[PDB]
């Protein structure tokens, strides 16, 4: 369907990140925990990464800090 640029959601909680993803039409997410300096629970980034233009039916992986 339509394509859309993936928002930057670095630093957001998974709850918040998904709501902002939804605003762009993205609803399908996978998740993986990664070690990071960010507080546990915060998104460190996504795959595809922020700024990528993809179809809104794309699955977006949220990489999530576990500290």
């Amino acid at each position: 369907p339509a394509t859309k640029d993936i928002p930057d959601v670095a630093g957001q909680t998974v709850d918040v990140a998904q709501k902002n993803m939804n605003v762009y039409g993205f609803t399908k997410f996978s998740q993986a925990s990664v070690d990071s300096p960010r507080p546990a629970g915060e998104v460190t980034g996504t795959n595809p990464p922020a700024g990528t233009t993809v179809p809104v039916d794309s699955v977006i992986e949220l990489q999530v800090s576990k500290g």
